């Protein structure tokens, strides 16, 4: 139970909701940008369940799957780009 | 440097990077903001630094990057929450 | 075949490595079981989490205790993302 | 996280809740925090959480064993994925 | 890949440039096809991507590499997985 | 920068060394092949010390910089490729 885990720890569960809510409602970014970031980060972190959920919300808000593929592509690029950064350690 | 060791792949990579960077479905502001979040989400300090300054020199404010960072942190915790449901039978 | 198949010696040694860490007496069994589950969550391996969770449950640990251990791992993942978040500064 | 008012506040509270949860002892949470820090390879977090654990009375050997569990799980999870090789 | 090629359908400009990147690194002359195949499998395992593993394992099998040599490739991924953790662990000792 | 760790737990340490030797001395793959895979995985997992260490041993055995840079390249590819796989959870 994705939330059954929450029932077990009442106090940490509600405090986690406040944190989620606050970051979800923060006004410095448009809802669209925050939704795009959520999907892109879910892909970067490689969490299939999270990606589906955030993507479905992104769709329900008007974001196309094409713009979603672009956010995913950015995550793919950073994934490769960071490996390259580590790659320079092959040199003495 | 590293790229230097391999001419062909380095060129292809450069092209792949410019392609996703020059994509027209998302504005410049959203792509830069996403680059910072992903960098933070995958914990690469070198990547985060470079993309953050690329975004700062494009008008994006520190506070806006902190919010982008916040989402990444939420996803790192959220993703673990999902795995945590596996403690049940 | 198996997770540990085709390679007899590497499989034998991995098991002994597992046994060594599992019977290391500087920590109690309960703590090692809780650490196992917490670590499985942090690394996001579902099958690992489920298996280590069953072993802990069989040893009397509660799913509430297991939930708190996974909660610590959730916090570590969000904290670590924030550590890299302050790499630009 | 001084930059975002409610987010920082709200995160701080989430942290305190996890840190104060009564189902596990302080000792057990100190070992977990360190082992988890090792498992996700965050050196800064490992340092800080190991510092706190040592100041609480936990020895380096105890901390090392916690870390050995983390390494075991990292190796173990990859082998779970290696089963895909065998179709 | 109905799911990965559906991505090709959404972003032809980037997916294509990526397929070219994949091919460049896939056809480099520095390493033999055998080495690149084993490396692809072991890395898929180290990064814990199930689909990637199955996929590269097949191309490795269809290339004549045995499951035995492949299991050893993974075994090294596992070793590096554990070794990297222990490196982070030294941060414990002050 | 990982030997201090082994020190505290003598048994676990020798136990890890045995495992390390069992994989290092596996006949199914050549030494050159084993050294290339160690460097690439070190990059894939993004552990610098590991990359540095394994690369150095690889250089001493005859493998060149360019061959290692290629190894790391496959790692960059797979790191990006595994993200592309997750992105498939978007098309719903």
């Amino acid at each position: 139970g994705a939330d059954r885990f929450l029932e077990e720890l009442p106090e940490v569960a509600e405090s986690f909701k406040n944190f989620r809510e606050a970051v979800r409602s923060e006004g410095k970014l448009t809802e669209r940008e925050k939704l795009l970031i959520s999907v892109a980060c879910s892909v970067a972190v490689r969490c299939d369940a999270c990606t589906r959920r955030h993507a479905e919300e992104a769709l329900e808000a008007g974001i196309t799957e094409g713009e979603l593929a672009e956010a995913a592509a950015v995550a793919a690029l950073i994934r490769a780009g960071s490996a390259m950064n580590t790659a320079s350690a092959i040199f003495r």
